[PDB]
């Protein structure tokens, strides 16, 4: 429709995707979830794990809301992420650039709530020593904002999800636990929240 | 291509390729089919298939129609996909980005019917255990829109053909099946359709 | 440079690189040749041949012509292919993207004749069964417009060249034949021409 | 506050990111530091070392400061590095392109002080012969500006950090030492500074 | 600096990087040299890998300024996007060049440009004699892909083997350089190429 086209036009007007959408007194709450899909490979020589996982990120961008009466049918839109602000979450212990497997698009409803849900393949540093033992190996996948502290970006975990782990992998996914931490570095005065997903796994047999 | 040069300007005038071209608010019906060309490799350790395949996607974009009496010779135009809306179809169980082998061009006729026919190479998660057996290994290649539900994008399948499959391959096709489904996700209130290409194959011998 | 600079401004003005420069009842004739330089590898398990070759494409684009008197001294210009229309030739049986090795520039003279001469590495589907037999293996490299039928794009062979084939190669180049075909598809009224290069080769024993 | 939005647009206004922000014929002082995270691999045949490290770069950009009373709650911004000048530091003995593992953003505070802190994977030419010996192997990681001399870009080093080295690597990090050098080249009229990080390491066992 | 900022603005004004800055209707003279830093690998089966420092320099008359008008500014560092660069091709490369260094050129007030990319690239070569005492000899052939010798005058400077790493498994026996001029039965004018010949053998 032309309404959806006017709306797309207006969402981008006077909008800078480099500007985190805070409102004074308020940090941007970003809800964050990682679903492990497949353990692609263990490098026992170089201490590396290769994983495929589904990230779920959502937050409210209040510069992106619209009155639905002015845009009758339009209740959500699908938008390329280059055109809006997205959390600068970094994989603290990645040793490779992420390979995004899915279309780089976000959903946005009329309250300005954004949902961005990439599927990603990425290699991480990990001690994979015990992978062929009963206890298994344990990898920490650690994520957090690279440039935004707690009072700018409040990173929130959502519940752990192993439901997506492929059942025919040569690795048995023993468990996944998660932890949110606020670290002080002393670059900065402010703490930076990070979310850590702890994956325990072992060779089947 | 004098009339052709005039047409190309009018088509891109006030056109936003981020916007799914609904009307009513009809879903855009998208016709989808996969023709399998070559099974490039099986990874029995990591459970992956490497395949080369030919997609056929077609849909009607109503903003892309013209009066043919106003452009005498012009029945059809060849257009970069970067300038028009294309379905955001994702391979749900891919573990690599799709590698597009063919020119990224679509054919558009005067009533707005678009055809995009890329040949593609891509790796998928798959249990390839029984590839040495006589019942062979079965891989599900699942495709669907990433951000559009049923009432926005009506994904319909067109019939499979295996005649494109290369005959001098080390794998033989034992079975092929396409099938459309409509599932709910924890996600959304609207169902999302998908098309699943199920292929069964084995080592020759 | 004085008139060259002004001429470059004019060639891109009112010019659309997406529009095939046909005229009513006049296809764009595209002269096309392949010169094999080296056979990098043969994959007998996966049925792939890895080749380096030089393509030579030439055609006339009447929108690219100019009056030499108006630009004295300027008889040809070197132009990035991104800025002019180029033939959308695809490698039909390629299983990888082409790796263009040379600068992506085309030479254009004042009557609009374009020459584009890329050196390319690409991998193709092929039955290399006979590579160690020295009746040899035979690969067919197949090329054609992906979106223009023969009354839009008139694909013409020119005599192939093997003088450039590497003499110290692991593989002995037995011979190369070329063939222009015109094939119909159940889809379209108009046939689509292709050029196929048949290369026969064998390991040096 | 929409003061962040106001500030960003002022920062990029009348600003060129290709221009090093010198004042008064005074050089831009760039403070530089390297923290070694992991030695991914040693290639003893081709004499290559593969490493992941964290660079710290900071400097003052006088064009990028703002009076904080004019933009109330804004004390620092997060900014894509393509919108501001950043040091063109190169690894002089790298044998691969640097792979940047983190978001390409820089922090900037109101007095124009910038912090850019990429984590990076890169391979370096290095004599890795002694890696099995007790004295280990020694690799110079040599960095400097590619195009700015001492009087434009005053490269200074802060102290390196081995506290980030992963404890479960197959290589023990014996030590990292750093040294700042400055030399004339016969090529150019002005001298160039460089910072070299000398890494000693051996195989556990 | 504010002088630099407004100088940059002026250099790119009306400037088209696609246009070889021929003046006059003589060539742009392009000075060209190669410094071998490391032989990374040989593929004796497929007959093929090196890391080298290219040096290129030429005058772009469009890029001159008067230093009186820009007091401090004697040279600037610009992205090579923003200016014309030689379309030099590696005639026998079998891979795309991986450019290791920042893509920046130096330009001085006379419009003299220096572009010194460090590059890793694979080349076709008969490496079969590599273990032998006579070694393997490889040719690295470079030249303009679209400009003939009266648009682009390719000239070679002396080669630098001082940068070759001493701890390589290959010993660098010798390097020579030659400028040639070839006519192709197609194109009126000749096209000049500079070819660096590299002889090297396995140590031990
Ligand atoms: C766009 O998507 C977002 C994400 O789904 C969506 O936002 C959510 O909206 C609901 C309802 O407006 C929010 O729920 C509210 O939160 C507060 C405190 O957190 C509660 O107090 C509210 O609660 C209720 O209890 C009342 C009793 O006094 C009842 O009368 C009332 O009915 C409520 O049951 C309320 O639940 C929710 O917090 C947000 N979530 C986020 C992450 O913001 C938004 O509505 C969508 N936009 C549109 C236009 O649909
Ligand atoms: C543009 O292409 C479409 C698809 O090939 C043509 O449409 C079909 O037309 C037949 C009869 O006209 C219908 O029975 C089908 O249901 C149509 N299919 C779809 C998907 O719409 C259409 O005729 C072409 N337009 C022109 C002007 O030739
Ligand atoms: C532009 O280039 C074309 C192609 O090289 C020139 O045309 C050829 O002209 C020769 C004689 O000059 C003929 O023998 C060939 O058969 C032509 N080839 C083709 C493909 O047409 C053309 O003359 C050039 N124009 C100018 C003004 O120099
Ligand atoms: C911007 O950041 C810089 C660097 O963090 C701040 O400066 C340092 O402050 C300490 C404490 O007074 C000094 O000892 C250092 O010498 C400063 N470093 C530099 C490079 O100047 C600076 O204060 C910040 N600006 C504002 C407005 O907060
Ligand atoms: C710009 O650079 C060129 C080359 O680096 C300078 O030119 C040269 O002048 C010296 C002595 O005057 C000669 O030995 C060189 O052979 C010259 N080289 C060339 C290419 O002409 C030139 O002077 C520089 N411009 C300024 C303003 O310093
Ligand atoms: C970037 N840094 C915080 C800011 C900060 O610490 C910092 C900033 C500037 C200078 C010095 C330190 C933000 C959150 C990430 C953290 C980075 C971590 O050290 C790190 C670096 C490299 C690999 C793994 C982890
Ligand atoms: C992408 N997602 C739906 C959209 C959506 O989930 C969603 C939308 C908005 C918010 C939260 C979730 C569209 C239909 C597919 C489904 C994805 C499937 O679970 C999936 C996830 C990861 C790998 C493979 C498959
Ligand atoms: C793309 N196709 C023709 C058009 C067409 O078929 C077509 C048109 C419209 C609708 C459906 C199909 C144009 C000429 C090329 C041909 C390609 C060949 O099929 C093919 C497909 C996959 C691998 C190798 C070859
Ligand atoms: C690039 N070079 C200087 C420029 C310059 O030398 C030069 C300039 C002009 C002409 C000839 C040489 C600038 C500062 C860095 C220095 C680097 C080193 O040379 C080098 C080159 C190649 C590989 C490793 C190291
Ligand atoms: C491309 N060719 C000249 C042009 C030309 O020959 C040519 C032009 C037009 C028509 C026919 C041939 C320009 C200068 C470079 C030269 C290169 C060499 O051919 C070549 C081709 C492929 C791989 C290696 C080398």
């Amino acid at each position: 429709g032309e309404f959806q086209r006017k709306l797309y036009k207006e969402l981008v007007k006077n909008y800078n995707p480099d500007v985190i959408p805070t409102q004074r007194d308020r940090p941007v709450t970003v809800y964050f979830s990682l679903s492990l899909l497949q353990i692609m490979d263990v490098d026992e020589k170089n201490q590396v794990v290769d994983v495929v996982f589904w990230l779920q990120m959502s937050w409210t961008d209040h510069y992106l809301q619209w009155n639905v009466s002015e845009y009758p049918g339009v209740k959500q839109v699908s938008v390329p992420i280059s055109s809006l602000w997205v959390p600068d979450l970094a994989a603290y212990n990645a040793i490779s650039k992420p390979e995004v497997l899915t279309p780089q698009l976000a959903l946005v409803n009329s309250s300005g709530h954004v949902q961005y849900l990439p599927s990603i393949r990425q290699r991480f540093s990990c001690d994979v020593s015990g992978v062929d033992t009963e206890s298994g190996a344990t990898c920490k996948l650690k994520f957090g904002s690279w440039t935004h502290h707690s009072r700018e970006l409040d990173l929130q975990m959502q519940e752990a999800d192993i439901s997506g782990y492929i059942p025919y992998s040569r690795f048995e996914l023993v468990g996944v636990t998660q932890k949110r931490s606020e670290r002080f570095y002393e670059c900065c005065k402010e703490p930076y929240p990070d979310v850590t997903f702890t994956v325990t796994f072992r060779k089947k047999g």
